[PDB]
């Protein structure tokens, strides 16, 4: 909508204050003008019409119950749109600062969120398997690191590169809870999973087994549940890129950890520069090397590193 910029204040999912960008034109509303083409975020008002209503507050105040999912799917993507700006100098998901759009309150009870191929969408939660999903600044990122796949490598939602297409969205999204500096870890959606179980978490990239998912290619899933594992063979690249960054010794196998931000350079180069869409694990692996290479040189410690970590997890 055409208005004035303004701030507004609210609480988000975990109870926590912040300010928000919004727009005022007889109301405020959720659209923040100081990022690229805007950040826009929607109520679906339980519905599963997207993308709802663009969000409107008489106040610029929003602290009641039902705006905090939409205060922080609103914030986050600020966060992620900073991330990918600040340390990638990449204007929104396809580059040229696109309208980023979110619609939260989708359906009832909705224990998932997704991107659309048009805009991210947040589930409620049923309030024991999830609380609203834009509480996890993880998830947001994951969500919108989507819309950067599928700008940029294009990976098909299936079997092999699914799975990469998952893994990518795990990767960023950790990278960007850690830019946040907001209790960063290598788990996946634990501030909004289970809200009677501390601990826990969807998935875990320092050791994917702790959720049944496979740590090395020689257990890999090959049946057709989940796009063919999508989200499960994802743990084999979330293993690798985590041995990446932090190091360890996997089956036998040692790697020299050489950090977050060597970690986060190479696979977006891999991404934007080498994937396709039908990439495979293999392919992945040459895609790193080959990042790793122009970033760094073929004799250096980067190089070397990534190509233990795709050893470690049995990729060749
Ligand atoms: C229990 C759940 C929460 C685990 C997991 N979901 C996730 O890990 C993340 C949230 N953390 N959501 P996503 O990967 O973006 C789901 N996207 C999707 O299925 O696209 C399918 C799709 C394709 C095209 C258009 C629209 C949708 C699952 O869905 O199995
Ligand atoms: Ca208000
Ligand atoms: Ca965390
Ligand atoms: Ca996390
Ligand atoms: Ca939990
Ligand atoms: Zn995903």
């Amino acid at each position: 909508i055409t208005g004035t910029s303004t701030v507004g204040v609210g609480r988000g999912v975990l109870g926590d204050q912040k300010n928000i960008n919004t727009t005022y034109s007889t109301y405020y509303y959720l659209q923040d003008n100081t990022r690229g083409n805007g950040i826009f975020t929607y109520d679906a008002k339980y519905r599963t019409t997207l993308p709802g209503s663009l969000w409107a507050d008489a106040d610029n105040q929003f602290f009641a119950s039902y705006d905090a999912p939409a205060v922080d799917a609103h914030y986050y993507a600020g966060v992620t749109y900073d991330y990918y700006k600040n340390v990638h100098n990449r204007l929104s998901y396809d580059g040229n600062n696109a309208a980023i759009r979110s619609s939260v309150h989708y359906s009832q009870g909705y224990n998932n969120a997704f991107w659309n191929g048009s805009q991210m969408v947040y589930g409620d939660g049923d309030g024991q398997t999830f609380i609203p999903l834009s509480g996890g600044i993880d998830v947001v990122a994951h969500e919108l690191t989507h819309a950067v796949t599928d700008y940029t490598a294009g990976l098909i939602y299936q079997n092999e590169s699914g799975a990469i297409n998952e893994a990518i969205s795990d990767i960023f999204g950790t990278l960007v809870e850690f830019y946040a500096n907001k209790n960063p870890d290598w788990e996946i959606g634990e501030d909004v999973y289970t809200p009677g179980i501390s601990g826990d978490s969807l998935r875990s990239m320092s050791d994917p087994a702790k959720y049944g998912d496979p740590d090395h290619y020689s257990k890999r899933y090959t049946g057709t549940q989940d796009n063919g594992g999508v989200h499960i063979n994802s743990g084999i690249i979330n293993k690798a890129a985590y041995l990446i960054s932090q190091g360890g010794t996997h089956y036998g196998v040692s790697v020299v950890g050489i950090g977050r931000d060597k970690l986060g350079k190479i696979f977006y180069r891999a991404l934007t520069q080498y994937l396709t869409p039908t990439s495979n694990f293999s392919q992945l692996r040459a895609a790193a090397v080959q990042s790793a290479t122009d970033l760094y040189g073929s004799t250096s410690q980067e190089v070397a590193s990534v190509k233990q970590a795709f050893d470690a997890v049995g990729v060749k």
